[PDB]
This record gives C-alpha cells, sequence and structure tokens, in this order.
C-alpha cells in the first residue's frame, strides 16, 4: 500500500516540493505512505508509470503527451515547472552561432529520444538534413559533455544546464554570457514538467491523488513564500544537492515554479498543436491531462504569452547577476475584443 | 516487459557490477531491459519488492530475512558485498569508547529500523536499557551527523561511512585512527548486501533471472580483474561518485566483492539464529535464499588486493 513517486530526472532542485512534503510530513497529514524513487534513466519514465509498474511520477508535457500516443496510459493531473527555457546550449567559441547553419558538422547532444526528433525536424525547415550533424545521445550528461568537449552543443533547460555552464565558465575566468542557447521556444513548454499518473491507478485511487496534491500544494507554497529556509531542509535531507550550483540553479528555477499545480489550456493546446504536426500525434489526439483533483480555485489566463517569454528572458538575467529570489510580477491580460 | 531493479541505496561504490552490466550492455546481450531505480529511503526497499511493486532489488540479510517474517515475500537469489565490517561509528573526543557503557547518555544514529532492535538489544547484555541513550534514525545520513556533532555514534559500514568519517579527519589534519568502530560482532554478516527477488516474480520468471545474474557474473568478473577501468567506466555514467572518497569507498569495498554470488550457507544459518533468537523471527522460520539460478560451480567452503 506504499504509493510509487518516480522522478523524471536525478534529484535536482526543482524537486523541492516533492522532497518537503516527505520530510516535514505533508504526505503523512494527508495518511499517504509514499515512495519517491529516482530513474537511473529518464527514459524508462513513461514507460514505467505508463504500464502500471509504477503508481505517479514526473515528466516533461512533450513527453507525456508521446506517452499516450505510444499507448502508455498516463495523464498529466498537475504542474510542477512551468515553461522553462529549452534550447541548444553551446560555448562561445564553439563554434556554434545564432545561425542554425553552424550546427553542420556538429556533434549534437540531446537526453533520450525526442529531442533529436525535435533537431532531425528543425533541420528540414533550414535547408538542412538528418545527417549533416551528428546526434549523440547522452541522458543526464549533456551539460557535462559540453563542458568536457565530447559535445559542441546540446538540449538543456536555462535554469538547470545553463546554470551549470555558466557555473564551469566563472571557473574558468570567462563571463557568463558565453554560454548561449538557441532557443527552441523560439523556432515553448514542451519541458514544462508536469505531475503524472498512471490511468489506471488514477482511475482506482482519486481521493489519494486529491490528498497527494494537497500535501504537494502545503509544499509548494513554504517553497514560494520561505525559498531560503526551504532550501537548506532540503540539502539536509539531501547533502547531494549541497553546493553552490545547486543553490544558483535553484535560484534559477524559483521563477519557473508554477504555484497553483493548474495544468495551463493553452500550454497544451499550442503543444499538442506542435506534436499532432510532428506525426509523433495521431490526428484525432486528445490532450492527456486534468485539473479535476485540484482542490483550490484557478487562476487568471495566460497574457501576452510571447510578452511574457520576453519579460522572463529579461526577469531571470536580473537573477543571475543579483542572486535573488523573485516571482515574475506579471501584468494583467487586456482584452480588446 | 521493463524488469524493475531497485537498489538498497543512493547509488555507492559497491553498486559498480549492476551499473557497468548496464552501460557496457550485458544485460542487453541477455535480452533483458533492466529499469535501475535508486530509493529515497532506504526502509521503503524490502516492503516494495516483497509486495511486488518492484521486481528485484538489493538488501542486506538480517533486512531480507526480517522482510519474510513481516510477510515480504523475497528470497534471495545471489549475494553482492560479502559480510562487511559492521558497527557503532564514532569519533575519538566523542567521547565515547570501547566500552559500551560509554554510549550511556549519547545519542546514536541508526539508518531505519532494525538498526534500532540491534541496540535496543546489546544493551540489556550490558547492563544498560534504553533508554539509557537516544536513538535517532538518520537515513542514508549516519556518517554525515556524526561529523556534523548531531549524534554521538552511529551504526554504518566500515568501507562506505567510516571511511567518509576518515576522510573527514583527514581535512582537520587529524589521524585515520581517530575514526573508530564498536564491532557488532558482541553475540558480522547481517549487513552481508544481498540480490534478491519478488517471490511471485522469480516463480513466473527464473530463465530471466537466470540471465540477470549471467549479466551480474561477467560484470563481477570484469570489475574484480580490471578494478580501474572499471570504476572511470561507472563514474562517467555516474559522475556523482566522481570524487576522492567514493573511490576510497570503492578500494575498501573491494575485498568485499562476492565473486561467485553464491549464498554462504554458514553465514545464513548464523544470522537466521540471531534473529530468531531476538524475537525478529518466528521459531520455525527457514531461511529465504536460494543458488538454483546461478549457472557455474560453487566454490570451495591505497591498493586493490583480494583476501
Ligand atoms: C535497508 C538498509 C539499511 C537500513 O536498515 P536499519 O538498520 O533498519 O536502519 C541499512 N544499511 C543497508 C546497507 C541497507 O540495505
Amino acid at each position: 500500500d506504499k504509493i510509487t513517486f518516480l522522478l523524471n530526472w536525478q534529484p535536482t532542485p526543482y524537486h523541492i516540493p516533492i522532497f518537503l512534503a516527505q520530510t516535514k510530513g505533508y504526505f503523512k497529514e494527508q495518511g499517504l505512505d509514499m515512495a519517491i524513487l529516482e530513474p537511473t534513466n529518464p527514459s524508462d519514465v513513461t514507460e514505467l508509470i505508463g504500464s502500471g509498474k509504477v503508481d505517479m511520477g514526473l515528466k516533461a508535457m512533450i513527453h507525456t503527451l508521446a506517452a499516450k500516443a505510444r499507448g502508455f496510459p498516463v495523464t498529466s493531473v498537475a504542474s510542477l515547472l512551468d515553461e522553462p527555457f529549452t534550447g541548444v546550449l553551446y560555448l562561445k567559441g564553439s563554434g556554434i552561432t545564432e545561425d542554425f547553419q553552424s550546427l553542420k558538422g556538429k556533434k549534437i547532444g540531446y537526453v533520450g529520444e525526442f529531442g533529436k526528433i525535435q533537431i532531425d525536424e528543425l533541420t528540414k525547415h533550414y535547408g538542412m538534413k538528418p545527417e549533416d550533424y551528428t546526434a549523440v545521445r547522452c541522458g543526464m550528461n549533456v551539460a557535462k559533455y559540453i563542458i568536457e568537449g565530447k559535445i559542441d552543443a546540446g538540449i538543456g533547460i536555462e535554469c538547470m544546464q545553463q546554470v551549470e555552464l555558466e557555473e564551469y565558465l566563472a571557473k574558468q575566468g570567462r563571463p557568463a554570457s558565453d554560454a548561449k542557447m538557441l532557443r527552441i521556444d523560439k523556432l515553448c513548454c514542451f519541458c514544462t514538467v508536469l505531475y503524472i499518473c498512471n490511468d489506471e491507478f488514477l482511475k482506482k485511487n482519486p481521493e489519494k491523488v486529491r490528498k497527494f496534491l494537497k500535501a504537494i500544494k502545503k509544499a509548494t507554497d513554504y517553497v514560494l513564500a520561505d525559498p531560503v529556509k526551504a532550501w537548506s531542509g532540503y540539502i539536509d535531507f539531501k547533502p547531494q544537492l549541497n553546493n553552490d550550483l545547486s543553490y544558483k540553479q535553484y535560484q534559477r528555477c524559483y521563477a519557473y515554479f508554477s504555484s497553483s499545480l493548474y495544468n495551463v489550456h493553452r500550454d497544451w493546446k499550442k503543444v499538442t498543436g506542435y506534436g499532432k504536426r510532428l506525426a509523433i500525434l495521431p490526428p484525432d489526439y486528445v490532450s492527456n491531462y486534468t485539473n479535476e483533483y485540484l482542490s483550490w480555485p484557478e487562476p487568471e489566463e495566460v497574457s501576452d504569452p510571447l510578452e511574457a517569454t520576453r519579460l522572463m528572458a529579461i526577469h531571470q538575467e536580473k537573477c543571475r547577476q543579483e542572486g535573488t529570489f523573485k516571482r515574475l510580477a506579471l501584468p494583467a491580460h487586456h482584452h480588446h475584443h
């Protein structure tokens, strides 16, 4: 009667709400016995949860969509990390540039399956063809392989892998700005990180899932309210995260955490479209999420998505150079009709 | 159709055979798709495997025995780390001494469950009573809490936690000998680390288990034969183990690796007796191992050297 929860990755700073929910006893106060597990290989994750072998866990939006398409019955019941900047990371001097064509003849790292597909597909739109480049499967070590020169560039998230590149550059006395990204968010939200359930587990235990999300919500509020105290609680439990890199990653992630846990209807509509178009998704495919098990009201709708993206970009820079914890203040949406 | 394999701990240097069997493709050459998982809490482990939620994994002998007793159908099919030195670790100046009585009024860390029971029980034999001491559950952080002063002593393995204390001492310029253990040869195979199977999974998949053990055996031979090459393969995959502490731990573990994977009939006989006696095991309890799935003969009853 323990409930298996499988992370999408080795412990990261953004996993803080799950671990705090455990260590602070919020799961216990809901009468839940969670067994948090960590994958050795992120690609095992959708298959294990989809097949019922694991009850719940986390995976990105693009992968959660493709999971149902490939016949793994999973449903997103909430959102953890909202729309982090994803792209092809590289160091200045790679010599890769904003010219997508500069990827020609380069070794490019992707984590598992979908990213490669993502680049296979972008080449056609830039007059390139696979293989004008060599794709290299890297699992959880994309950043590491860029730093070690085993690849020229690689796919990653701004608040995780980019921060790893920047910390390396700092050790070399090079400026942070030498860590550059070719954003895919402008070639979005594929890499939103979701709480997902096995479909039959969800059918059979809706009350437990609802209680889970309450515990998570309590921990998420704590982390947003008191990030510093939260962090020290986390790294006492998970000493592997007790370093400056993890802490910096944590600060960059702060602005991306979902405060309401709601699945964003627009984000899914966008991503389902993109995926449908890439033959990953059947033409009649329906988005596999629900907000039924969230026990609190939903917030006002997304405004100026490009505006927010631009504003977020600016915000994340201030975060890097100031070392702060600030949520992106957002002007509410004006309806002209 | 992936097979879930749950480690007994965060990745350690002694998990190297498993990871190498994966990264070197030995699991693949047997037509196995293993999903190696890591626990966040070692105590979840027997219950998850016992209940069938996870197919296979690792666990110490004392825990694997108590799992069946507590109604979790698990069976040991092979052995990984043989009889590492287990005991109460402490720093000289704690001030704890070889006198078990010195544990009086001290904070003593235990990993999760059986560790506490082991000390509750040893006190009765030393005229002490729980609680002449405070037991503190520490999970995977016993050494860390000793170093940080949050506990005075704690239960651990010589090649893992003790090495962690020693590396701390070296950072302080203190001698390694200041990391001391009260060894639980105070009545050491409880902490032998076993490959274990869910019973029903074993019933329904004996050919796969046999093939798993073959991949493991191949990796195990590689590690013993070429420990240095093996290590760099490991830490390329698992960069969290790329540090001097992990490498030192690895060298201490090397002598303890089981080279044949066989369950040792004597070790189990001893441990089953101990467990029966303190009330951890029913009087009619039968050891839950088998060497049936091993496909090779049983052998006769800063360096890398086998003993
Ligand atoms: C499960 C496990 C533990 C936890 O056991 P307790 O003594 O009950 O804390 C400790 N060490 C190892 C190696 C384990 O596998």
